[PDB]
């Protein structure tokens, strides 16, 4: 009924909303967090990037809820003698949303409690164990209004290898499914849970990414998006 | 390579940029020009509406030019004892473009001379003969940087009948083709000419509509867009 | 409940049903009529190998569809063109009928309510007994006498790009042709009731013929073809 | 240079090649194995009627493709499941091989470099001589002994949604299954060199079998199916 789709193999700032440290490089890579002139990622970085047009997720007249899917390739790399931190996430957020706290909160939250007014749904690729809320192994998590994921799966993170993600949402079943594959390693990971978008999100949202680097020396990473495809469909009744 | 598409059967202001008199009605119709509380169109109206995300039309590094296509249904209706004026157009314009002069200039031009800095490509559905530049019969016209169309075809306009338009641009041949059908009348019209987008338009544009009503009593119309689908593709080299 | 699409920039025999003189060249072109220079009295048809459901008697639903194709009709010097080519919807298993001006679709020029034929013709030869005098695009329903035509300013050897669309909500069949090198364009539209003409399942494809009389001959080459159908279209998406 | 896609929410025989016990029910379901309650020693296969080009020897190009489908495997009380179902790519004209645990695709459990078979199996029965002990999703290349498996927590009568993707630029075949009612998900991935296994043109579809021994039986119903391939994919577009 209403349908939107886009697909980019290279990025440009013109059709993106970039926040904080997010940049588009001369190679057309979406570099969510800061990288210095030496090619090295820096500490206490936070950036977010969204598609410039809002996307309708649900309709309060008809009660319809969109189905959507997104795919993207990302590269998280780590300097020798550091470990990675903190990760990146694909997000659906209110129009006008501004960055929240950095580090392990991923620019999405101000603390680690549930916040029913966060209006945040995200799929996180978390590279740093945060003792107060995370499982110990690195993980893909489904986040609904909290940094404490409603569901996670173990992610065997490998630095500098391109990761291909597919996230799908089927509004008939309310199932959100996230998967990651490393084509060069032939490894694959998947997590799934139900999410009630209509109870969490505004009718219109912005879609895109958030990422942070570690705040403590020895915990840092690049957070580069290399390609992105999104599609959504919302029924109108004809 | 870069791809964008969207399709709406009903409209909402959230993902549109609306200028001047353009509104979205409670029925989700995009009403480009003013209609009063009696359902009657008013004189000296001008409105424009665009998709909120800019669209890349060409790339100055690779030299690639997008191919695109758009379809839409419109309804132009006229009160008894008036004739129609002035028409509507599908447009590609610079990001940030503001309305120009009203009436026969369609909110796109300031006079009827060629302006090499207008950066305007439009397909017009012109319901009012303007003696200084138009063919006498109502017409579909291809407009490049001037209200004086580079090419026109006769359009047998009928008030209040839904018109379905398809406009296509093939960057390999540079051919722009515009067609209109009235499904209820079984009539159809087509016009085609080449346009060099790279020489006329900026690399990024906004896509959408402009419309005006007559400035003189007895020349007035509604200019309602009822549905709109757009798709573009720009090669990146992989 | 049902969607089908395909698009070919180069052809191969494996997924086509080829009839009579229709060949796939080694350069990937679908040459519907014979080339030894084209020859006389040729008939060729070509279809996609999977049947397409266009309507359903249990639900009443009728498909919307669209097809685009590029064709090249060329003519030898000291000859004129004949007879033309058509895009067709036919019953599963259909066999070629009569040659020449009947385009391989009919036995005679009278209406036949058992032909189960819907076609869009690109007619290069004036047949005194049924055609308009100028060369034409026509919508054919169970007869070689088109229900609707438009004038087509045929030019030999120029690539022609066709778009045909059918909207089941309005019953409107629209056919357009452009010559991108010449910047010329043509369009014809009329309603067709598919429910009452075609069987529930059809084969989609092409038919073409050359003239049976010396001096009236042409090539009938299809260079690319896309098709899409939906049964319970986005024309901006399809056209691209 | 070549694209093909279809999507069915309801099935019909007209555009399918059905083999052995495979039927289309009157409610539009593709029941791959026999239901009198499912019965023993059943084998059924079903294919799309048009051949799909997966690679080309003149250009070297290999297709990328994706397929999604919903299936329901159900089991009678006082019975366990067997033997499973698979999505397959096979040579044009392929005929059913042996029943039971060989899923209608092989004669024995040894590697056969002439089977020209690429399959994704949903294996419901532990075959002592080649399978892992838990029920599994497997990638089969010219053998019933999967090159790669993942554990599948099979649950009877629950709709399962499958996505299979092949990326010709990485050679990676990925297969995932979700049970939306249970919120469970499974994934397996491995590289497959299609060029060296399959002929240039293939038929795509399904195979399924029931157990040959009392107490090991199941239905193998496909409820919907979408396929897309491209030969010179957008997974966000396809999945939707
Ligand atoms: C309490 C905690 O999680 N501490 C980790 C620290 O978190 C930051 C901040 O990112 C987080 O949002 C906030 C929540 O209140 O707490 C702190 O301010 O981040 C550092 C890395 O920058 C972690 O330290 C590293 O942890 C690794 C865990 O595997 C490993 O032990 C490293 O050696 C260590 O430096 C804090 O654990
Ligand atoms: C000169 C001219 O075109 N005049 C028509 C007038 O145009 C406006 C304005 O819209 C236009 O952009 C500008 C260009 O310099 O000129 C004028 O300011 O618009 C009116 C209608 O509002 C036309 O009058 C109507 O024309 C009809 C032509 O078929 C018909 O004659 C009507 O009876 C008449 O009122 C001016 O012709
Ligand atoms: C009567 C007529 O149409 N003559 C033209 C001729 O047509 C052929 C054939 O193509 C037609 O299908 C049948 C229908 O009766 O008639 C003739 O046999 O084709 C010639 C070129 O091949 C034209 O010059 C004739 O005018
Ligand atoms: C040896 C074995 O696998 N036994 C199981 C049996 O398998 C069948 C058949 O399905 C296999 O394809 C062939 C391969 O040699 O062996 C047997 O004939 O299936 C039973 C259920 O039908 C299992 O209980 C046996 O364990
Ligand atoms: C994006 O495109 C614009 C052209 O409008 C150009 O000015 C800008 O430098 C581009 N950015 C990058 C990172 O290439
Ligand atoms: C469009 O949607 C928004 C919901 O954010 C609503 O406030 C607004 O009234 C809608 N406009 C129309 C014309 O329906
Ligand atoms: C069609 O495909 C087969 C390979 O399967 C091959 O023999 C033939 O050359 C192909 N035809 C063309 C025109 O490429
Ligand atoms: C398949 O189509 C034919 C009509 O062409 C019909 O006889 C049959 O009922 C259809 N099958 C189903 C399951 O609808
Ligand atoms: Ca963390
Ligand atoms: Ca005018
Ligand atoms: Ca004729
Ligand atoms: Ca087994
Ligand atoms: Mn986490
Ligand atoms: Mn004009
Ligand atoms: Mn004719
Ligand atoms: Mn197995």
């Amino acid at each position: 009924a209403s349908q939107t789709s886009f697909s980019f193999q290279r990025f440009n700032e013109t059709n993106l909303i970039l926040q904080r440290d997010a940049t588009v490089s001369s190679k057309g890579q979406l570099r969510l967090t800061n990288v210095n002139d030496n090619g090295e990622p820096t500490l206490s970085s936070l950036g977010r990037a969204f598609y410039s047009a809002p996307i309708q997720i649900w309709d309060n007249t008809t009660g319809a809820v969109a189905s959507f899917a997104t795919s993207f390739t990302f590269n998280i790399d780590v300097p020798n003698n550091s470990g990675p931190a903190d990760g990146l996430a694909f997000v659906l957020l209110p129009v006008g949303s501004q960055p929240k706290d950095k580090g392990g909160l991923l620019g999405l939250f101000n603390n680690y409690k549930y916040d029913s007014n966060a209006h945040t749904v995200a799929v996180e690729f978390d590279t740093l164990y945060n003792v107060h809320w995370d499982p110990k192994p690195r993980h893909i998590g489904i986040d609904v209004n909290s940094i404490k994921s409603i569901k996670t799966t173990t992610w065997d993170f490998v630095k500098g290898e391109n990761a291909e993600v597919l996230i799908t949402y089927d509004s008939s079943t309310k199932l959100l499914v996230a998967s990651l594959v490393y084509p060069s390693l032939k490894t694959s990971f998947i997590v799934s849970d139900t999410v009630d978008l209509k109870s969490v999100l505004p009718e219109w949202v912005i879609v895109g990414f958030t990422a942070t680097t570690g705040i403590t020396k020895g915990n840092v990473e690049t957070n580069d998006i290399l390609s992105w495809s999104f599609a959504s469909k919302l029924s109108d009744g004809t």
